[PDB]
């Protein structure tokens, strides 16, 4: 028992992290098989930044203008293509560690592992949501883009984000690894607001099934609501609208902790009216809302990779 | 910017969790060089637990008694023995993964990520502090044991931890890697208690650094205070009381965000007189005790291993 925010383990995405260096410009690159995945903006200048056009940058660049480092082990570019916002970058070895993975685009609510590089070399690991404005609350530092956000399903490894920008807010925007942007984020130094930024409802309820399971609560409340009832309660509170489809989700929680969904829906309006009044659960002093459904199973049954 | 609770990569400890068996019950196991470290308590049975002679438990054992598995390879016990709580196990071949790496024991407050594993398989990996009273907050279902801590210098893995107990309030003890206890605790089901569970000031006071370096400086106060009259305020508010030491670690933080020591021990101190009044400092409606000085000035700088 106890309860964290933990992340997958990063052993297999270590070993698939490298160095990209063009221009000055260098950063973290992806190596999986004979390919290196990257954010294009490696080919920007400091001025190039503020507008470029990437398609022009690019033209006056060649295999030999990418350096790509694997600790000491350069590997030799072949081969280059600009895919959205990504660049890929065909070299001669195809790398020995790749395991099996696939490219996923996760949807807001969804979480996922992250490992944060600097220069190839990876500084550490933590867990994050993609949050429904299409940011994440994440810690990146200048060197860090081109980390990037991972799954596992026991073997398979699922790649959802490849980092690019922070914004104004202390926030961070990036792509999947097709390399279209989660949101509507442009690579470019403009302007950029987040947007509203709610509260994955579905997430926190998954929390509160965590507490019950952990002895913590004193939160459950006798009384029960309606889903359109609570809806109401919810958009008020900056919460995403809660569909059947999200209730279906935390079916097999409802069952193992014998509370039905609408009676934690129930608990979860009374904390929005009446604040926590101090009170924590599970050590927080505010609800979560960065666990999945999933995340919570996994982690009130132990599941391993 | 933006701030986390991150763990160094797991990667490294990955290849050097194993599996053991003895008897019925099987846990994880730590491999390194031609040695498998785990807790004793894995030749004993759910009633033995209640109160075992470690020594004549073992007696009856021998070297074949002791199955251990790295994944599919079967290594061969060539020897074993008792080290306090833990059990070391000489086997036939030596890791080929063993990294660099040290047997640590941390002093309470120290912080240091975990790899959780069930039969030799890591589920995952998070972060946590020695507290206090020599408990941590972790996250450990039946099948955790013999899982560690551990910190990494770039290249060594220091070796802090090895899970053992849960205790009554959801929280575990466990062993450096000679085996013995953090606290005063005994790998038997008997009824133990915690203590008092005190907040790690010093690590406050740099979560309140990192707070500032990340435009969170609303809680900054014209005040400043003595350390004297700081930690009569401390003590009644269960804080660890502050040295001289723990100043002088938290000066290259004071020097960097030109705010002295003593002005966030003022700053602090009215945070604890007047709570957080529905505000959130780094997105947490609590106080956060578990990050080093040193954690901050990691993820404040961005390095790597
Ligand atoms: C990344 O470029 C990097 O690590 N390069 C070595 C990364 C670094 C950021 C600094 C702090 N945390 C980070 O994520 N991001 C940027 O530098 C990006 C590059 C992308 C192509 C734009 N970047 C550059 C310039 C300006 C911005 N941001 C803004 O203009 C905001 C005001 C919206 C930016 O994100
Ligand atoms: C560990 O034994 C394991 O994973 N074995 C396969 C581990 C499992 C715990 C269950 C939930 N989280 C855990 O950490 N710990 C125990 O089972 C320990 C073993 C040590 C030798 C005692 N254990 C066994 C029996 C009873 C207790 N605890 C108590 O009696 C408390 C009431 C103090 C215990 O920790």
């Amino acid at each position: 028992s106890g309860f964290r925010k933990m992340a997958f383990p990063s052993g297999k995405v270590e070993g698939c992290m490298v160095q990209v260096t063009c221009g000055t410009t260098t950063l973290n690159g992806l190596w999986l098989d004979d390919v290196v995945y990257c954010p294009r903006h490696v080919i920007c200048t400091s001025e190039d930044m503020l507008n470029p056009n990437y398609e022009d940058l690019l033209i006056r660049k060649s295999n030999h203008n990418f350096l790509v480092q694997a600790g000491n082990v350069q590997l030799r570019v072949i081969g280059h293509s600009m895919q959205n916002c990504v660049l890929k970058l065909k070299v001669d070895t195809a790398n020995p560690k790749t395991p099996k993975y696939k490219f996923v685009r996760i949807q807001p609510g969804q979480t996922f592992s992250v490992l944060a590089c600097y220069n190839g070399s990876p500084s550490g690991v933590y867990q994050c949501a993609m949050r429904p404005n299409f940011t994440i609350k994440g810690s990146f530092l200048n060197g860090s883009c081109g980390s990037v956000g991972f799954n596992i399903d026991y073997d398979c490894v699922s790649f959802c984000y490849m980092h690019h920008m922070e914004l104004p807010t202390g926030v961070h925007a990036g792509t999947d690894l097709e390399g279209n942007f989660y949101g509507p984020f442009v690579d470019r130094q403009t302007a950029q607001a987040a947007g509203t930024d709610t509260t994955i409802t579905v997430n926190v309820l998954a929390w509160l099934y965590a507490a019950v399971i952990n002895g913590d609560r004193w939160f459950l409340n006798r009384f029960t609501t309606t889903l359109n009832d609570f809806n109401l309660v919810a958009m008020k509170y900056n919460y995403e609208p809660l569909t059947q489809d999200h209730v279906d989700i935390l079916g097999p929680l409802s069952a193992q902790t014998g509370i039905a969904v609408l009676d934690m829906c129930a608990s979860l309006k009374e904390l929005l009216q009446n604040g926590m009044n101090g009170r924590t659960i599970l050590g927080s002093a505010l609800l979560e809302d960065e666990f999945t459904p999933f995340d919570v199973v996994r982690q009130c049954s132990g599941v391993t990779f």
